């Protein structure tokens, strides 16, 4: 249970649920089917924002991820129960306007992921361990202007069946300055990149113990 709350670029956070559509209660996605799994939504609820952030192609913005909305603290218990091992994953999606694009359907590219690691370390541990901060670099190469960004932490500790992994999301708006536009990414669709009997998904992280992890969804594209 956790909440991407707000997101930090150029070193500011730009404020809670300000350029992030936050749900006010912190429970997982679960159908992968559902059009709830690219933005969240029902059965939560998410809340509409009028600001879209701007960053500079080929810079990081750093989601924050939060145990609620109410939380202002950074320590573990502050970010996610330590139960919730997992990977995170961030992806983009170009869009008209970053504020009235639903997310649902195709376009997103993945930019980011962390699985586990050669020491048995999950993604999802070091954002747990590290106030939450979960870094994600834009690329430089693609086309400026209006997308939406997909954060995104999966934990895994229920997942031995389908249903049973658990999909904390939530989309940011974004203006990106500054991109080449020189490569334009493969793509594709929330729901859709995801199924049930995906390896990453329906997994015991128990038996046998984890020792190499294929995170869900398409290769992470690169410039
Ligand atoms: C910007 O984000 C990228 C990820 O998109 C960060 O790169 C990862 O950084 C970790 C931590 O040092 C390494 O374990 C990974 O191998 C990096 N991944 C890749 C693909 O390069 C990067 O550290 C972030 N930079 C800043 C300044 O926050
Ligand atoms: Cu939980």
């Amino acid at each position: 249970h956790t909440i991407f709350s707000s997101l930090e670029v150029n070193g500011v956070n730009q404020g809670l649920g300000e350029g992030v559509r936050v749900p006010t209660y912190n429970g997982p996605i679960e159908d992968v089917t559902s059009a709830s799994i690219a933005c969240n939504g029902s059965p939560n609820t998410v809340a509409s924002t009028s600001k879209v952030i701007t960053v500079q192609a080929g810079t990081n913005v750093t989601a924050i991820w939060r145990y609620m909305l109410s939380t202002t603290g950074d320590s573990p218990a502050d970010v996610m129960d330590s139960s919730h091992k997992g990977p995170t994953i961030a992806y983009l999606k170009k869009v008209d306007n970053a504020a009235t694009a639903s997310g649902v359907g195709n376009g997103w590219f993945k930019i980011q992921q962390d699985g586990m690691d050669s020491s048995g370390v999950w993604g999802t541990e070091r954002v747990i361990n590290g106030k939450g901060r979960h870094s994600i670099k834009i690329p430089e190469c693609i086309a400026p202007g209006q997308y939406l960004l997909r954060a995104e932490m999966i934990a895994l500790h229920a997942a031995s069946n389908y249903p049973g992994a658990q999909f904390y999301m939530e989309c940011a708006q974004l203006n990106v300055v500054g991109g080449t536009g020189a490569k334009t990414p493969s793509t594709v669709s929330f729901p859709g990149a995801y199924s049930g009997s995906d390896p990453g998904v329906k997994i015991s992280i128990y038996w046998p113990p984890v020792t190499s992890y294929t995170v869900p969804g398409p290769s992470v594209f690169t410039c």
